[PDB]
């Protein structure tokens, strides 16, 4: 290899957005980076709507994703992951003064790859809190998927980007969300968002499965493998961890 183009979405802080300039910058661009170099491959990152980001991939408009794409089984069916670069579970979203922020999480952190009756009565009780409540989540992601297969019952509507998502909540169009702690919790972090709050147990696995990561073509063996051996280093040396304290605020590395 000599030379890849990465696509990522753009819509997506702080792991892929626009700076002032309308530069693509964040985690997912700052670390695409940093493994090209340790690759030496010369790389260019290109903006992708997120319902045609696979396709395109697979159609061979780029080479690979980065772009807060979590390494799920549903996705591994049409193409293949680097192992993770970045874990993180995922969580609620509501205002502050939302009645749902007195619900008891009766289960902190919510594994689902085997769902025990303790863990189903657990989303039983969210989905019956959660019933009226109306939900906006990002189309085209686990979060949305997460909603239809596990909690059907509740009302959603489906957004093109999570920027338009977290409108519509402040706005009072939409009553809560979903998404990762690494979207929720810098951006609940800033004081622009004091009026929003992360709740729920902290769900991992199943659906989400485990990681984000970068989403290579199947039969580009040889690019997987690159990418492996400059993210296994990157988390190695600390660059990860440093990358993740700078654009999340906490250390969300493997
Ligand atoms: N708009 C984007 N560029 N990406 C949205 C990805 C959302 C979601 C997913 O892959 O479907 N995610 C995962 O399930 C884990 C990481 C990520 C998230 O919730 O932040």
């Amino acid at each position: 290899y000599k030379s890849i183009t990465i696509a990522t979405e753009g819509s997506y802080a702080p792991y892929n957005f626009k700076d002032a300039g309308g530069k693509l910058i964040g985690f997912d661009i700052d670390l695409g980076n940093d493994l090209c170099k340790r690759m030496n491959i010369e790389c260019k990152f290109v903006e992708q709507a997120w319902d045609g980001i696979i396709p395109s991939l697979t159609a061979g408009r780029y080479d690979a994703i980065m772009a807060a794409m979590g390494i799920q089984p549903a996705r591994e069916k049409v193409i293949a992951f680097s192992r993770p670069y970045l874990l993180t579970p995922m969580t609620f979203l509501t205002t502050a003064d939302s009645p749902l922020l007195k619900t008891q999480v009766a289960i902190e952190n919510l594994p689902l790859d085997n769902i025990t009756p303790e863990q189903k009565a657990e989303l039983d009780k969210f989905t019956k809190i959660f019933e009226g409540v109306k939900f906006g989540v990002q189309a085209g992601t686990s979060h949305e998927a997460f909603m239809k297969q596990m909690m059907p019952s509740v009302q959603i509507s489906t957004y093109d980007t999570i920027d338009n998502v977290v409108m519509d909540l402040k706005a009072g169009r939409i009553d809560a969300s979903l998404a990762s702690v690494s979207f929720l919790k810098p951006l609940t972090d800033k004081p622009d968002n004091k009026d929003l709050k992360m709740f729920g147990p902290r769900m991992t696995g199943g659906l989400f499965g485990k990681g984000v990561g970068v989403g290579i073509r199947k039969e580009d063996a040889d690019l997987k493998a690159l990418f492996d051996k400059a993210i296994d280093a990157a988390i190695a040396d600390g660059t990860v961890q440093k990358l993740s304290q700078q654009w999340f605020g906490y250390d969300a590395s493997p």
